[PDB]
């Protein structure tokens, strides 16, 4: 009898030690583009020293053409709008901003802030649909009253930033639409593996897709759980490919590398270490309901399937 399984040990963790406590800046919109930005139309690039890859391997980029997918950090209305304007130039399908952040975030002023709680768990916990509701509450509560915005520095905490009255407040959701971009919400915890639940929606929202939509995945810093989804995506647009295949193209693209690798981390981010060992595990957990669900068409969920199939340490 295991209170948590392997994928959720994130649940053990306690909420209520992680609320939020400020206004996170998440983008000084300077840049053209949020940062981290990549498509699986990109070429490939040497890998980083602290995944200790073969350099020399030249992984397959069978369905990478088709693919159509990308990922990057948080941004402005502004950055968005160059985002949907450069995919806009590689398809004619509707193009759609994933949006992966669970904590409760949106545009005050148009600049891009969230509700930032420590290892930004401000709403851990909570069922997509609570985080949603604690997000629209909190940024329709800021209009016309003064906040606190300001970038995260020493040790995670806030370092300068500025004050102001907030005069409109806009969501993603909005967001998305000036910028002509379809919008679909998955509420995942930052550093952790997505939920059953989180992927249950996604999958369940992949299946729907018509043939020419472009995904593009992003999350705060557009590395975690923007690869994990793209590359959760590359499984099941080509399930053909090799897992070794998948997870080096995904991180030559300018993602991270979701295989085995030297864990290094310093004292004060040990906490992290578990869970990347656990993302680990998941991400071939992943790629083994693929290609055990896709004869029939999915037919088992994979928070059903995962309950029958549970991972290992
Ligand atoms: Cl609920
Ligand atoms: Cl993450």
């Amino acid at each position: 009898t295991v209170t948590e399984p392997v994928g959720s040990y994130a649940r053990a963790e306690r909420p209520q030690d992680f609320e939020g406590f400020v206004w996170r800046l998440d983008n000084d919109g300077k840049e053209a583009l949020p940062r981290n930005f990549r498509t699986s139309a990109d070429a490939l690039r040497a890998p980083e020293k602290k995944f200790h890859l073969d350099a020399a391997y030249v992984p397959s980029r069978e369905g990478m053409d088709a693919l159509h997918i990308s990922g990057s950090s948080a941004f402005t209305p502004a950055q968005l709008k160059n985002v949907a304007a450069k995919l806009r130039e590689k398809t004619a399908g509707p193009i759609y901003d994933v949006d992966l952040r669970q904590e409760s975030h949106g545009y005050l002023d148009g600049i891009p802030v969230s509700w930032y709680g420590e290892r930004d768990w401000a709403n851990l916990g909570k069922s997509q649909h609570e985080a949603l509701a604690d997000e629209r509450h909190r940024l329709h509560a800021a209009l016309h009253k003064t906040v606190y915005i300001a970038p995260l520095g020493k040790h995670k905490l806030p370092e300068g930033g500025e004050v102001r009255r907030v005069q409109k407040v806009q969501t993603e959701q909005e967001v998305a639409e000036a910028a002509g971009m379809r919008y679909f919400r998955i509420a995942a915890t930052d550093h952790v593996w997505p939920t059953p639940e989180n992927i249950d929606r996604f999958l369940a929202f992949y299946r729907t897709l018509p043939q020419d939509a472009w995904l593009h995945f992003h999350c705060e810093a557009g590395v975690g759980k923007t690869t994990a989804f793209m590359v959760m995506t590359d499984m099941l647009k080509n399930p053909s490919v090799s897992l070794k295949d998948i997870l080096y193209r995904q991180h030559e693209i300018g993602g991270f590398y979701y295989g085995e690798f030297p864990i290094k981390t310093k004292d004060k981010d040990s906490w992290k270490t578990k869970y990347y060992r656990e993302k680990i595990v998941m991400i071939e957990q992943f790629y083994r309901y693929v290609q055990e669900n896709r004869a029939d068409g999915y037919q088992t969920p994979w928070s059903v399937w995962l309950k029958s199939h549970p991972a290992k340490a």
